[PDB]
């Protein structure tokens, strides 16, 4: 059912930054976290799929890569979103992934694609300032091997746009690194 796979990973400070009341512990984050794994059909996210209720005796082992990997960065409850992931995400690769193996791919997934250390190097790491499309998507190409997918957001008040995601596409067998086809930020952005 699915052709391939996004794995999204999140950078907590950009995303807490769009909350302008409250708490928001993604706020003192420093490295990328997950988001999800979200197996993909014709271009597009398949959700909510039939499958297994989301069992977390399935995973216990892994409870300490996910919580410190895998952290909810807007709530505190973080097996309420691996749940979540599960459920509308997940169970549509289960045909192949059962639930063990989705978050220990998750998890794999993020300690082979470490973002800000392919950055880093190239003087490309986060500092709160402009950063370029083309730039950010070569060094994480060249680093990688294929294209990411990069992911923005406007500030409703400043129009400012900043990086709040970056997507690694991968080919179904869930390992293979593919080029992402598309991106949601402009030219140019604030990392
Ligand atoms: N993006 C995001 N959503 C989160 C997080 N923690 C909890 N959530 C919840 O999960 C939803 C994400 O749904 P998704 O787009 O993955 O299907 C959000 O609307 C929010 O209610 C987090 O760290 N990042």
């Amino acid at each position: 059912e699915f052709d391939s796979f996004w794995f999204v990973q999140q950078w907590p400070p950009a995303v807490c930054s769009f909350q302008k009341s409250g708490s928001c512990p993604g706020s003192g984050l420093r490295t990328f976290t997950i988001h999800g794994l979200w197996p993909q059909q014709s271009g597009t996210s398949l959700t909510n799929c039939p499958g297994s209720p989301f069992d977390i005796t399935k995973i216990s082992h892994l409870q300490s890569q996910l919580n410190t990997l895998w952290p909810t960065v807007l709530r505190a409850n973080n097996q309420q979103f691996w749940s979540h992931e599960w459920t509308k995400h997940g169970t549509c690769s289960e045909s192949t992934f059962n639930q063990a193996a989705y978050f220990k791919l998750a998890v794999d997934m993020r300690n082979n694609y470490d973002i800000i250390g392919a950055l880093r190097p190239h003087a490309a790491g986060p500092n709160g300032r402009t950063k370029s499309r083309q730039a950010i998507k070569g060094f994480l190409k060249a680093k990688f091997g294929k294209f990411p997918g990069l992911r923005c957001r406007t500030d409703p008040q400043t129009k400012v746009s900043y990086l709040v995601e970056v997507v690694a596409c991968f080919a179904q067998d869930g390992s293979t690194l593919i080029d992402c086809t598309r991106d949601t930020c402009g030219a140019n952005f604030i990392f």
